[PDB]
């Protein structure tokens, strides 16, 4: 369903500030109910996975700084950034994790 390119635009980020409320409203998000991004590259993060062929869940090792967006309740589509620093669960297939497991914790 999802690619690693759709990972990209969720969870991959170039900037600790995103712009949530820009985004929220496009085809990629939709008005989604809330995000967590990553300060890193792709190419280490994507390391991670370098080996993986089917799917499977995996936990960086590394923590990294995260800017998540929550849609506010009572709120017409409104996003708010929130810095913190912590691993990730991921679903990795083909060595590309297109999947959010969870955070910190895998259930």
């Amino acid at each position: 369903m999802q690619d690693w390119a759709t990972f990209k635009k969720k969870h991959l980020t170039d900037t600790w500030d995103v712009d949530c409320d820009n985004l929220m409203p496009t085809s990629l998000f939709d008005c989604k109910d809330k995000n967590t991004f990553i300060y890193s590259l792709p190419g280490p993060v994507k390391a991670l996975c370098r080996g993986v062929i089917f799917s499977a869940d995996v936990l960086s090792n590394s923590e990294f700084y995260l800017a998540e967006c929550n849609v506010k309740p009572r709120k017409p589509c409104k996003y708010k950034l929130k810095k913190s620093s912590n691993r990730i669960c991921i679903r990795c297939e083909h060595e590309l994790p297109v999947h959010f497991a969870g955070v910190g914790i895998c259930p």
